[PDB]
């Protein structure tokens, strides 16, 4: 008889699957050894009117899927938002035009005051407790990560190297360790790449830093840190970190930072995870300082 084909059914619109063919590259937003992020507008009417969103890809396909799949069951109002992905994957993300702190601080200084410098470190703090609680270490926390949403809201904004901790563990041991952000780390980290939730906690002081110093380049961890120790010590380098810590040495207080807001971040670097503050603790701290 006729030619059998078959029988067609309903085909439903998936709002988290993006067609490769209308995703068109703006520009870089940031990047690094395996993976990029980039500004494209989705654009399925070809008219230049469509979304505006963040794609990464990569320059590794599990990890990208991992991230993925962490993304995507996060949801609180300081974690970047997961929009969907384009299938190879990339991951679509909500774009925040004022970009990243290293962006947006050194740009809007006369905008904000230690006040409002304050209600970022609380709303990076609530992030990160929302994290911890739901079992992960974040590994990467640095100002460059943080997007401003508004003047007054901050978001995290990247996962590429958040990991799980085992149920009634406390720790995960890392093994891919070349491209570690090592002036961010905790001597845990440092010496054994091992990482606690106390460990971002870590961490999250030195994103307080860089965050009072209005992420300005030559008060940078790194900056400051390669003066601590010396600039020219190659693979060497490490080492003499964890020895300076070992000493006992930190970062100094950033300009016009209280002493008291330079405790708190003083107890984020106790050499001894255990003896360090907690997030919920670091917020009780901030909000007695704010009222
Ligand atoms: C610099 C920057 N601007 C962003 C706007 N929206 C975003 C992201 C943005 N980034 C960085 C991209 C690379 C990784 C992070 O440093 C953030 C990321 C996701 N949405």
């Amino acid at each position: 008889g006729d030619i059998v084909s078959e029988k067609k059914p309903a085909t439903e619109v998936d709002p988290t699957h993006f067609e490769k063919r209308f995703l068109k590259r703006i520009r870089d937003l940031g990047e690094g050894h395996f993976g990029k992020v980039e500004l494209c507008r989705y654009d399925p009417e070809g008219d230049n009117t469509g979304e505006q969103v963040a794609v990464k890809s990569l320059k590794h396909i599990a990890d990208l899927k991992k991230e993925i799949e962490i993304l995507r069951n996060l949801y609180h109002e300081n974690i970047v938002k997961y929009k969907g992905i384009c299938t190879g994957i990339k991951l679509i993300m909500e774009f925040l035009p004022s970009g990243s702190l290293k962006e947006y601080l050194p740009k809007n200084k006369n905008k904000i005051n230690l006040k409002q410098q304050l209600k970022y470190a609380v709303q990076i703090c609530k992030g990160m407790d929302y994290l911890g609680s739901r079992q992960y270490v974040h590994r990467d926390l640095a100002a460059r990560n943080v997007l401003v949403e508004s003047e007054h809201q901050v978001k995290i904004g990247d996962f590429g190297l958040t990991k799980a901790i085992e149920t009634d563990k406390e720790y995960y041991t890392v093994k891919d360790d070349r491209d570690s952000p090592v002036f961010w780390y905790a001597p845990e980290c440092l010496m054994q790449s091992k990482f606690y939730i106390a460990s971002d906690v870590w961490s999250f002081g030195v994103t307080l830093h860089e965050l009072l110093t209005y992420c300005d380049s030559d008060s940078s961890p790194m900056a400051l840190f390669l003066k601590m120790i010396g600039p020219t010590h190659g693979q060497m380098t490490v080492t003499r970190l964890v020895n300076t810590l070992k000493e006992g040495k930190r970062l100094p207080c950033p300009p016009n930072c209280p002493d008291e807001v330079y405790q708190l971040m003083r107890k984020c670097w106790e050499f001894q995870p255990s003896n360090r503050t907690s997030f919920q603790n670091l917020i009780e701290g901030f909000e007695a300082l704010l009222k």
